[PDB]
Parts: structure tokens; sequence; C-alpha cells
């Protein structure tokens, strides 16, 4: 409990942005004379974070361009201002010996050149030095000076290696805080060369912000809100944090721009990588977002990260916009469409391939977000394996220098979520073991599977695997009660021929059910329904699955207690209307899992291709948080036919494999 | 309409020391002392010179003369005084005034059918002098009057016995200042003029509220009447209650009628205030006439089994009382003359408590009630404005006029859903009349607007045991049971609420005829806790799970009414097989035992247990009772004159 609110805490203080200082950056600053060194805290933070080895950057990863890159541009600031000589050279050894990234092969170059002007031993004549001082020019080749100059570009971000660019134009493509693109040694050296004041006023307040010491990037608003709640719902724990990511979530909305998302809110350049988290986190939470802000990276039937710079796509961005393709509605863009193909493309030919390298364990949170479309991606399913996938501080950052996100890429983030899942767990064993009592003493597998605890197993697993929460056991219970009886009844009528020859006054039965004086009666209302169905039903082709799904919505809107308010006509229709989609799309999975006569691929694959499309326009009705019926039915809906498709979708070894990981296989 | 009702309720909030009409008698002896009396003796005196609507012989002479020696004693307005000189010269020729004999006789000495008026001899001087007696009331009249120690008499108000007439006279012969304060305060009140008796505080209250109640209007104004209520139990002396709480003498009147309605609205109240009143096994009414007894033998009722024995000895008295005079026209009243006496005392006498359904008392009593028609018979003809009222007739026939209007449409809604229910299949042979007796027994008692659910639901539901039952019967029991019944309480409108553990209280209904057949025990009383139950469901109650004695109490209400339902089943069974009136009434006797013990606890009002909960165990048990003792023809001529004879 208190790490909860520890995470609260830290996400109520949310703001600029939680990031690792640059050693880089940080001295790149301190080379900043006096208006009339400009900011010595630069350089006393300079003094005290230098690693045992003699060398700077990030401690916890070494990395060679790391280590080295921001190792010198330390040294260049202290024998520059002729201090600390001590360690100048003490770390001059590291770079020698040592010898043998982004924007590497721009701010490198103009950094040895910057060695030259100071008297610094340094092996220049290395074979690995030619091969990236060949891409300076192979790059400040291919780069148009005259369009360097006419659009904000990812290029600002180093202008310590550019060199006679021209600034009245260049000024004028600065982000909305002065900074040019969000680096403070592109401001530096920006500065250097002109004395805006809008641009010197960008520079000193991240230096009183740290107390001395600048990271790579600044700020990132947009960003670290936007990963930090995925990161949170993703392990589960988001339900605790309902006030403050609905806070922050509001942000992005504000600051949504029909050209896309960027890092952060005051950078007019957009990229593909936030606005594909943006958008899906929006809808998914239920705001109103048109996906043909997407159109804008599309060129040609290809899916770039920038509008304009038709850069090699890396691939966590891809995967991010294939989950946002996921939440795709019916009335949307069809360039969410043309987006979900390319990007399952790009992410399967890589997927046989170790060349999904960019963090802890990203080829497992690919394969899960291919092979469990959205149809079939229960909460508790994803959170299990993602507390397995989760990098913790493990996870880093590939800017101008290895950078770190305290806030979303914390140690105390798994701490707190392994521990409210291994209390469901927990809860979880005993609510089962609760159940089998309840299965046997009422003489009820004798109907059922061939295997009945695999029957009661499954059964209950799906219903705790989407309504997981502390308090609903109520629901939880009920759902896999009214299951049981469901497949009990059915197994029983399979092999008699029907309610034809239905010996027993079977109605009752829902007195297994024990019971509450709110929910017993209504509940044998429901279950008189699913028994009328069977009768109208019987003597047709139509299935009875989608009756026995509508029911169980119908039992689980019982308990927890919320009635639907009739009076209001379009309360009345969205709820009948997604009745309809839930009756409609569990009947058409059982006709694939008939299909499944177990020939025509094409059949099949005729039968998925609709399934998913009616499954977007309830995805739809479900998510609209404009919608007139409430959220909690709404998702009652959503979770029943969820594991409905799960089923369908699954065989029973990956199915109980599941069982094994989410509620057996221990977490701590 | 709710426009009576408000009228009505701020004549109770404005209640006080009473709303009374003048006396001319007394007020003239004001005349003797003087100051605005006269001046409302001249204003108000009637045409023919003289009460007013009940010309009455013994005393429209002294209405009328107290108006001469007053006017002609000051000599003003003669006109008129002998405007009435005449009427009364030409008039002078058991149904006699109170103090009469003392208060003419005295009242002639200032000026042959009269040469009758010997019975001021029969007073014991030394007693008259030494506690306060309701001679105190008349003593205008009085020779050998030794004041030393008749102040010390006197009520607290100065009065003595709440007469100014005895106290005017009190005045000629001690000018004393605190007898002066009464006198000037009660012609302040009524701004000229005074009663022959003030103040009327208890009294007056009681009454009101008894009135009401029976009226079956008293639950319009249950903050009204609990706020004067309040004021009876404060003013409450373990030697009894007065008409005024500062009257030392206490009577059997107003105590009868305090304990009656103090028990009946849960206040505590102990019945052994009675024995003050016992001499010798005979029930008088100081420390006796028929209405009185009634009002006691009403109270009486009432009996709780841990009371004093004083109400034991009180019913078996006044039953007597009334049954020796039942059939006389000796039903006439000394105290006071009223439109149905018999009436409200024959049903008191042929109905007790058991049997005594809300619905049925009030709507006889709307055509008993005799409104203004009645009059009290003091030392003058006086009327009560407030509570022998016109109005409250007007207003109680009306909302009981919109409960038979509402119970005719509910009728309707019982005869459909009977009929398309295929309930009829059984039943008796004549379902119709089983149909009508159960509505009845449910509207009897929870009658409210408000309450429908219940009602309906309570008579629904007690039609399914009907139906089964005799179904029961006419297979030969629960042993070959061919069908499935506890499919039936689906047949009642499915209620989320109520349909869930309705259906748990019939299942279990069922069992106790699996249980208790193979047995000699009759189900009439797992059929009443049936109906309970129910009742309770429509009504949404529940008990307060974590409280032990409410459980506790609880369980013992089903116990009672379980076992009073049991015994009743057996009085109408064995008075089937005429088993002898002395064995039969054997059981009668030992119902009014468990009866009390309810009765008890229903009205105990203070436990934890909601009142509405307790109510409907008197309710169902008392429909219960009814039935066991009411002839089968006296049962259509209640429902016939409770819902079709229309009043208005």
């Amino acid at each position: 409990t208190t790490m909860i609110d520890g995470i609260r805490t830290a996400l109520r203080s949310i703001g600029e942005g939680e990031i690792s200082i640059s050693a880089y950056d940080t001295s790149l600053v301190a080379l900043l004379k006096r208006l009339d060194p400009q900011f010595p805290s630069t350089i006393d933070w300079i003094v005290q974070n230098q690693l045992p080895d003699g060398s700077w950057g990030d401690a916890s990863f070494f990395m060679m361009g790391d280590r080295i890159m921001s190792t010198l541009a330390c040294v260049v600031a202290l024998k520059s201002w002729n201090i600390h000589t001590d360690k100048c050279e003490r770390g001059l050894l590291f770079i020698q010996e040592n010898m043998w990234l982004v924007g590497f092969e721009i701010a490198l170059p103009s950094l040895l050149d910057m060695a030259k002007d100071l008297d610094l031993d340094i092996p220049y004549d290395e074979p690995a030095l030619k091969a990236i001082y060949a891409e300076r020019e192979r790059k400040l080749a291919k780069i148009p000076r005259d369009v360097l100059h006419s659009m904000p570009t990812t290029l600002l971000h180093s202008l310590e290696g550019m060199v006679d660019l021209d600034w009245e134009k260049l000024l004028k493509l600065r982000c909305l805080d002065g900074s040019f693109h969000c680096s403070p040694a592109s401001t530096a050296t920006a500065f250097q060369q002109t004395g805006d004041q809008k641009c010197f006023e960008y520079l000193d307040g991240i230096v009183k912000k740290f107390n001395g010491g600048v990271p790579c990037i600044y700020p990132l608003d947009v960003y670290e809100r936007l990963w930090a709640v995925d990161r949170l719902t993703r392990l589960g724990i988001s339900r605790h944090f309902t006030s403050e990511i609905e806070d922050c979530l509001d942000y992005i909305f504000r600051n949504w721009t029909p050209d896309g998302l960027a890092h952060t809110k005051n950078c007019p350049v957009k990229d593909i990588d936030d606005t594909a988290m943006g958008f899906r986190l929006l809808r998914l939470y239920g705001y109103q977002v048109d996906p043909c802000v997407l159109k804008k990276f599309e060129k040609d039937g290809k899916f770039f990260c920038l509008h304009g710079e038709s850069n090699p796509s890396s691939v966590t961005p891809m995967y991010n916009t294939y989950r946002a393709s996921q939440l795709k509605f019916p009335g949307d863009d069809g360039v969410l469409g043309r987006a979900e193909v390319f990007c399952r493309s790009f992410l399967q030919d890589r997927r046989g391939s170790n060349r999904m390298k960019d963090a802890k364990d990203i080829p497992g949170e690919v394969e899960y977000a291919m092979d469990y479309p959205w149809k079939a991606s229960l909460p508790r399913i994803e959170t299990r394996l993602y507390l397995d996938q989760y990098g913790g501080s493990g996870d880093v950052w590939i800017g101008k220098v290895l950078h770190r996100m305290t806030l979303f890429c914390n140690d105390l983030y798994l701490k707190a979520a392994k521990a409210d899942f291994s209390n469901f767990q927990k809860e979880c064993r005993v609510e089962l073991n609760g159940l089998r009592r309840w299965y046997l003493r009422s003489n009820l597998e004798k109907f059922g599977g061939t295997d009945p605890q695999t029957t009661l197993m499954t059964s209950y697993f799906l219903a705790s695997a989407n309504i997981f929460e502390a308090n609903r056991a109520a629901e939880r219970l009920g759902w896999a009660r009214v299951a049981l009886l469901a497949d009990a009844v059915s197994s029983h009528f399979r092999r008699i021929g029907g309610p034809k020859n239905s010996t027993s006054n079977l109605e009752e039965l829902i007195s297994l059910v024990p019971f509450d004086d709110a929910y017993s009666g209504s509940l044998r209302e429901a279950w008189k329904q699913w028994l009328m169905a069977w009768t109208a039903k019987e003597s047709s082709q139509e299935s009875i699955e989608g009756d026995t799904a509508i029911l169980l919505v119908r039992a689980i809107e019982i308990f927890g207690g919320r009635h639907v308010l009739t009076g209001q006509r379009p309360d009345l229709w969205e709820y009948s209307q997604l009745e309809q989609l839930t009756s409609s799309i569990c009947c058409k999975l059982s006709r694939r899992v008939l299909a499944q006569n177990g020939e025509s691929t094409e059949k099949v694959e005729e039968i998925d291709q609709q399934v998913d499309l009616e499954m977007q326009e309830l995805t739809r009705r479900v998510l609209q948080g404009c919608s007139a019926i409430n959220r909690l039915t709404r998702e009652t809906f959503l979770h029943v036919v969820k594991s409905f498709c799960y089923v369908a979708y699954c065989s029973p070894e990956t199915i109980d494999s599941h069982i094994d990981k989410v509620i057996f296989q221990d977490v701590i």
C-alpha cells in the first residue's frame, strides 16, 4: 500500500520530465562565457560525476559511444577553462586507451575539431575514426542546406557540428520554448552564434531547474505522460491512479494537433511514435480521436516516423502504431487500415530475426501484440507477461547521450505491480478452491466436461482474467458459476437431443447459485430466458453461444447491481444494440470453431475477416466514453466477448499454459 | 379535500386549555360581581328569550332566568329582560342536570312541578371540609360553609372543582385574590363570557385524539397527536387523571381514556392506577353511569400478561354492567347525550381486540359520530367546538371514500389477476367470494394509499396459499403431490426486490406441509407466518443483523403468531364438531393469553424492531382471529358495508 501512494505522489507531481543529467550537454553549456563561466554550476556538476575509471556518462550501462563522447566533452570544458587538470587528464587516459547513437557522426567531428583547438593527446589516428568522419560528409551532403533553413527538422538537434548557417532564417524554426529541437547543446552553440534572449531563457531555466547539470533533451511533458500511462496500464495497476491518469491524459487531449504529437507540447515537428501512443491511449480511455492524423506519415504506401524526413523507421514506433491500429473503429479513415497491414508486415519480416533491436524484453512485448490481437487480449494475460518484460531500471534510451527515465522506467513500478499481482493470484487460488467445492457438492460434475476440473478451471479463469479487481469478487464468481451451469446444461442437451426430450425441471438449477436478497430473483429471470432461448433456437441451425454470452453479461450486471435506466430512449437503444452485437459476434465465432468439416482455409479466413469487422463496431460502442451507458456496463460486454473470442482463437494447450502462468506460476 | 385536513390540523396544533361553548348561567353569576358578562348576556339572548338547538326542560329555565336576576339586579336592558320572563312564566312544567336540587332552589331564593325539590341533608359536613370533593363544584346553594378549611380544597387554577359558579359565590364570602385570579383569567380568555366548567386541557385532548383515531384519520396527525398525547403522559398521576391537570379529584372517564390511548401509542403506562377506583369489587367513578364504563371496558382490552390484576377485574365487571343494560333502554347516559350510544357499545362489546379491525371499526363509527349533534351534561348544556365537530365527520367520511374508491380499483386488478392466472381451478367452488374475502382482510388492516404494494401482495400471496391448501385437501395430502408447486409464486408480478425472497418464503411454507404432514398439527400457523413474511418483503423492511434482541424478539413474534393461529384453527374446528361451549371456550381463554403477549410486544413502543414490522404481526393475526370469531354471514355484511355501502 505504501508503494501505491509512492507512485501516486510521483504522478501527481508530473511535469516537464524526470530525466538523467547528460554529461555532454552539461559541459557544452559550461563553455558559455560570462555575459560581462556563465553557469559555474554546470561545472560544479561536472567535477563530481566522474566515474572511477576516469570516465563519464551513464554508469549503469557501459556503451562505447556514450562513455567516450560524454567523457571528452567534459574534458574540453575542464581544460579549456584550465581548472581541475587532475581529473582532466585522468579521464584523458580513458579516452586514449578505449578509443576502439543519435547525431553521433555530426557532433563528434565538431568535438574533435574542438579538441584540436586545445592540446590533448588523443588517438585521432584511429581506423574507426575515418569511417564515421566519412559519414560526417555522407550526411552533411544529403542534407539540403536551403531546406534545413525552411522547415523545422530533426537536424536542428545537432547544430554543434553544423557549420556556417543563416541564423536569420533559422531562429524562425525553433521550438516554442526557444530551443533548437530541444537540445541544450544545439541551443548553446546557437547562442554562441546569436544572443537571442528567448534562446538564452531556455538554457538558464534548464540549469536552474536542475541546480547545475542539464540533460540531452528537454522538455518532454508529452512523451513522459503517454509512456507512464501505457506502462502503468500494462502493469495492471492503472485502476489505482484513475484520477491522476485521467488528469494528464486530458493534457494529451489538450495538446492534440492535426499534424500529430511530438515528444513535447512545444515542438512543432511531430513523430509517429508519440502520435500512435497518444492515439491509442486517448481512444482507449474514451476520448474522441481521429486516426487521420496518421496520414501525415504515409508517403506512397509507406509509413515513416517523421513528416518528411523519410528516415529508416525503427522497431519500437511500429509496435506502437500496430497497437494503435488495433483499436480500429469502422468509421475511421482508412489510414489506420493501411497502417495495420504495413506495421504487421514490418514486425513479421523481423520476428524470425534477432533484428528486433532498437529495453529488457522487446521481442516478448511484440510476440504478444501480434499473437493476441485486441479481440483476444485479456488484461491479466498481458499483465502477467508484462511483469516478466518490464525492464525497470534496465531500460535505457538512445539519445545524444545514454539517458534514463526516472518516472516511468522505475524499480518501484515493478515492486508495486508484482505485489498487486501476487495478491491477485492468492485471492484467485482461494477463489477457485471455494469454487471447486461449489461445483462438486452440486452433483454438477456429473454434467459437463469429461474432466470437469478442466471445464471449471477455464470457466473460472476467463472470468478472473477479465474482472480481476479486488472487490469485484461478487461478479467474478457469479460469472464463473453461471458459466458452469450453462456449460453443464448445454452438455446435457447435446447428448440427449434437446429440450424436446428434457425430462427434467432444469429451470430451477440456479438455486445452485447462493441466495442473495437482491441477486437471486433477477438471476432466475435471466436464466429462465437462456432456457427459453434453447427451445426456440432448438430445432434450427442458429447456435446458442450468442445467448450463452448474452446471459452472462446479464448476470454480471445483476451482480454488481447496476441497472440500465429504461425510460431514456437512447439508454435503451445503446443497451439493446450492444446485446445484438454480442449475440451476433459470439454466434459467428461458434461457426468458425465448427469449420475448424475442418477444411477450407479460405472459408475460415472469411469468417475471421467478418468477426473482426463486427468486433470493431462493438469496440467502438464500448469505449465511446460519451455513450449513454455506464462505463462499467460497457466493460461487461467487452469482457464477455473478449473471453469468448479468446477461447475460440486458442488451443486448449495454449489456454492453460496461460492458466498456469497467470494463476499458479507465482510472481514474487 | 386535503383542505379540511389542514383545517382540522391547525385546530389540533392550537390546542390548549379548551375550546368550549359559553354557559349563560355561569356567565350571569358574574352579574353578582362587578363587568362584561352582562354586556354578553344582553348581546346573546335567543328569539323566544333564553343553550340552543337542544331544548331541554331541566335547564332551559336557568339558561334564561339567570339572564334576568342579572339584568334586573343591576337594572339595565329590562326590555329583553321580560321578553323571556313571558317565556319562563309559561313552561314551568331521569334526564336531569348535575347539582340541580342544590343549584336551583338556591337560585329561586333571590326572586308546582318544582314543588318536589331534602337532598342536601345526605351530605357530610366534616368530609366536605377535610378532603376535596365534587360538591365543591356546586357550593352556591349551601348553608354552614366554613371557609377556613375549604380553600385547602381548591384547584391549582384557584377554582372550586373547576366551576366558575361555585367560585363566584366563594368570593362573595372571601375576597381571596388567588380565587379572583382564576375568575379574572377566565373572563379575559373568552373576551367576555364564561363556560360552566374550565379548564378542560386533559379531557379535551384525550377525547379529540380518540375521535380522530376511530375516524381512521389519525394517521394524518401522527406528529400533531403525539404532541398533545405527550402532555397527557407528562401529567399522568398515580391517582388518576382529571378533566384538567390541576384538579386534585380524579375520575375514571379521563383515566380510562388516558390509559387506553397512552398504551396504544406505545407509551409505557401502568394500569394499577385503576385500583384507586375499586371499592369492594365494584368500579365507581370517584375515590355510576354507562358511558364511562364503556371507556373503561375498551381500556381493559389492552391487557398485557404482566399487568396488575385490576384490569382483569375491570373487564369482567364492566362487561356485566353493559350486558345487564344491553337489552334495556338504560343505555341513557347521565354525563352526556349522544347520537349512537348503543352502537358504540354494541360493537365494543361484541368484537374484542383480537378481532377489532381498524377499517371495520372506522366504517361503523362514521355513522355514529354525532358531530355538533352531541351535547354534554354539566350545569348547562355545553358543546366542544373543536372535538364535537361537524368538520370532523365531513373530512373523515371523505378520505374514507377515497379508500373505497381506491379499494374498488385494486379489486379489479385482483380479479383480472386472479382469473387470467388459472387459479380459480380450485379454491373452493365459488372463488369470487374467496377472492373478495382475502382482499378484505388485507385492506381492513393495511388500508393506506401508499401501502398498496403490501395490501395487494398480501391478498395475492394469501390467495395462493388457499389455492394450494384446498388442492391439498382435495387430493389427500402432500404425500402424493402430482405437480410442481414451487413455481406458483411466479404468478405474483415480478419485482427485482420481492420476487427472489418471496420465492424463498413460499418454498419454506410448502416445506411445512411435508414436515407437518405425517403429523396432527395444522398448518394455519405456517400460513400466517407465510403472509407476514410476504408483507415484510413487499414493504422492504429487514431486521438489523447485529442487535441480538431484535432477532430474538422477531423469532418470538413468529412463535406467537404460529401458536395463536394453530390454537385458533382448532376453536373453529372443534366448534364444528360441537364439543360443548364449556370445552371450546377453554381454548378461547387460552388464546386470549398469547394474544396479550403479542399485543404487548407490538405496543411495547421502544424495541429496536420497526413499528411497521410489529404492526404487520398484529395485522395478520388480527385478521386470522376475525375469521375464527365471526359468522360468515357477518363477514359479508362487513365487506359489503365497508367497501360497497358508499358513504357520502
